[PDB]
């Protein structure tokens, strides 16, 4: 019963996901709604995102990180380091600044929590100080997303975690557009959470299109795995 289950127990199987993003950039108010499911046993996300307002005013890849780290696959010997599931069901706030080098920034604030059986990610995004003919507002980014590692550290005083990492967006002119992410997460509720030792999350990501979809949209297949703490295991094979 997802209404009474707690923490990692809510993630033993496939969980429906709903993503709602409200955004504002360069005079364009836009909304994205995503639906699909996640499975923390293999780290798999299958999600389809639709811009319900019309054309998306930024490239889809630039929104991937904003659009559910509770579905990361944490190895057994790292289960004590999984802050994201520990905060469930009441959830966590995830806040970022995403600075596009030589261009503008996104400010994002999201709440990730269970509503019934569904894991919901609701985001407010503002875009600030973009170039009208830069790589973002000019739609000059390739439709793909590289694999990344994002290092997670605890912030005990704030009862949460932080991460800073760089996303590399391929540009149509053969260059790379860097997106520097600073991130904070804090529990919504007062129940104790797991505060992790340093580690990282490893991603992978396939972007595609639904050949029957007329709206501006993104189909995403994404796998997320926690890693980096292995010494105790490695010692077993010496």
């Amino acid at each position: 019963d997802p209404m009474v289950s707690k923490g990692e127990e809510l993630f033993t199987g496939v969980v429906p996901i709903l993503v709602e993003l409200d955004g504002d950039v360069n005079g364009h108010k836009f909304s994205v709604r995503g639906e699909g499911e996640g499975d923390a046993t293999n780290g798999k996300l299958t999600l389809k995102f639709i811009c319900t307002t019309g054309k998306l005013p930024v490239p889809w890849p630039t929104l991937v990180t904003t659009l559910v780290l509770c579905f990361a696959r944490y190895p057994d010997h790292m289960k004590q380091h999984d802050f994201f599931k520990s905060a469930m069901p009441e959830g966590y706030v995830q806040e970022r600044t995403i600075s596009f080098k030589d261009d503008g920034y996104y400010k994002t604030r999201a709440e990730v929590k269970f509503e019934g059986d569904t894991l919901v990610n609701r985001i407010e995004l503002k875009g600030i100080d973009f170039k009208e003919d830069g790589n973002i507002l000019g739609h000059k980014l390739e439709y793909n997303q590289n694999s990344h590692n994002a290092y997670i550290t605890a912030d005990k005083q704030k009862n949460g975690i932080k991460s800073n990492f760089k996303i590399r967006h391929n540009v149509e002119d053969g260059s790379v557009q860097l997106a520097d992410h600073y991130q904070q997460n804090t529990p919504i509720g007062d129940g104790p959470v797991l505060l992790p030792d340093n580690h990282y999350l490893s991603t992978q990501n396939k972007l595609s299109k639904d050949p029957n979809e007329k709206r501006d949209h993104m189909v995403l297949l994404e796998f997320v795995t926690a890693a980096g703490i292995t010494l105790g295991m490695d010692e077993l094979y010496k």
